[PDB]
């Protein structure tokens, strides 16, 4: 019915995969939340073969949840009595941080998924807006930053402020971990991940991310211990700033020999009856049963292997194992440390 005085964001969570989405996803909450716009919830996107799909936010998330954080609207409702209403063609422009390079601006809709994601929608832009000359950007708890934004960008003038990427920084800051209390699986999700555990893991139950696809490698050639720098998600396991210690190539990249010992250990600390492994290539399901086999227990795992049912399934674990450098694994200790009723334990490979 009544639309929003203060006007709305809506935005591409344009950078990187479901992990680094999440992760921007819940600094957006924060910056919605601080500014006091309603949301419109994104579509997270997931690339394919060929092509790049949007997945409704309440496919995978309960909108009643997230609503007891900030104020929400679905992209259904945004597209069907928002947008014909506040948010006619003309005044349709997109905000960044500073103009680029492809005639400079925010290029919004070039390449993949910036394009397909607007399509989706239907929005074409017709003028670029930028916000990085307002001093801290996107941090709105730097004192009048704020003030700044809601006289830079009026609901008035700009009743949808439209971001080409998430308005949030990357890596998430702590503050913004417990956000994440608000997002629940679907129904669907859940009962799918309910599904795989009484029919295969018996318990208690060790659930492993093994993060091990291609483009880790690099990820991890990132790592210098005499300077120690925060890399993705690692601040989940060594602290902000790593207060706690030292990132190393045996947290971010275990060995084989290394991946066994751990779970075997970890097997061992709670009396597992089955381990379950969530991978993006190599469950390691034959090495893993052969490690396992002197302690007559079996590894398992989902075929195919979906994410989402997969983070279902390792957030329900007796004990979760993640890699602490991977955004994925962020999701499931966030879960893990702040949905319930009380946080469930988790671990991580070369971390004590
Ligand atoms: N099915 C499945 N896919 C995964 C798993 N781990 C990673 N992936 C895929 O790889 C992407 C990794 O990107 P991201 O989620 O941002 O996490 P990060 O790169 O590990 O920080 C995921 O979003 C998935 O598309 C897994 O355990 N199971």
């Amino acid at each position: 019915e009544a639309t929003d005085p203060n006007g709305y964001i809506v935005f591409c969570p344009c950078m990187g995969r479901f992990g680094n989405q999440v992760d921007q996803f819940l600094g957006v909450l924060a910056f919605a939340k601080a500014l006091d716009r309603t949301l419109v919830l994104p579509n997270f996107i997931e690339f394919k073969h060929p092509e790049t799909k949007m997945i409704p936010f309440e496919f995978l998330f309960q909108v009643g949840t997230v609503a007891k954080y900030t104020r929400v609207v679905t992209m259904q409702e945004f597209t069907k009595k928002i947008m014909p209403t506040v948010w006619p063609p003309e005044k349709r422009k997109a905000f960044c941080w500073t103009p680029r390079q492809a005639e400079p601006g925010c290029h919004s809709k070039e390449g993949n998924p910036f394009g397909p994601y607007w399509d989706q929608i239907d929005v074409s832009f017709v003028g670029d807006e930028y916000f990085g000359d307002i001093p801290g950007g996107f941090d709105l708890n730097q004192m009048g930053s704020r003030k700044k934004w809601l006289e830079k960008f009026p609901s008035e003038e700009y009743p949808v402020l439209a971001f080409s990427s998430a308005p949030a920084p990357f890596p998430s800051k702590g503050k913004v971990w417990s956000i994440q209390k608000y997002l629940r699986w679907s129904s669907r999700i859940t009962e799918q991940a309910k599904k795989f555990i009484s029919a295969n893991l018996a318990k208690p139950f060790v659930a492993v991310h093994l993060r091990n696809d291609a483009d880790w490698v690099r990820v991890c050639e990132h790592i210098d211990t005499t300077t120690n720098r925060p890399l993705f998600a690692s601040e989940q396991c060594l602290g902000e700033g790593h207060h706690l210690g030292t990132l190393t190539k045996e947290i971010c990249s275990p060995s084989k020999q290394q991946i066994l010992e751990q779970i075997v250990e970890k097997v061992g600390s709670i009396g597992a009856k089955s381990v379950f492994v969530a991978s993006d290539k190599d469950h390691m399901i034959d090495e893993i049963n052969e490690a396992l086999k002197p302690y007559e227990i079996e590894a398992h795992r989902q075929e195919p292997d979906d994410m989402y049912t997969s983070l279902a399934i390792m957030g329900r674990a007796d004990l979760f194992v993640g890699n602490c450098v991977s955004t994925f694994s962020h999701i499931v200790k966030r879960e893990r440390d702040h949905a319930g009723q009380s946080p469930r334990p988790s671990a991580f490979f070369g971390i004590r």
